[PDB]
């Protein structure tokens, strides 16, 4: 009795790779601005993953875009 290795298996796994720790390393967020932005955002995970509008408030629309795009699709 084995787990069937016969066949192609797709497994969408809910495994958060600790993106939140990398999300605070994004240029434009600002580790110094973190406690100030922490007044708006509960923690770094909501912080950098905040909507463009909220991120634009502290930096700019395009800066927000690079941050928000970063975790959406990185390389």
């Amino acid at each position: 009795s084995k787990n069937p290795l016969l066949g192609k298996k797709r497994a969408l796994l809910l495994s958060e790779p600790s993106l939140l720790r990398t999300v605070q390393q994004i240029p434009g967020v600002g580790k110094v601005k973190a406690p100030l932005l922490l007044q708006k955002f509960p923690s770094i995970q909501q912080l950098s993953n905040a909507s463009i509008g909220e991120l634009e408030q502290v930096v700019g629309q395009a800066v927000a875009q690079q941050i928000h795009a970063f975790f959406t699709q990185p390389r």
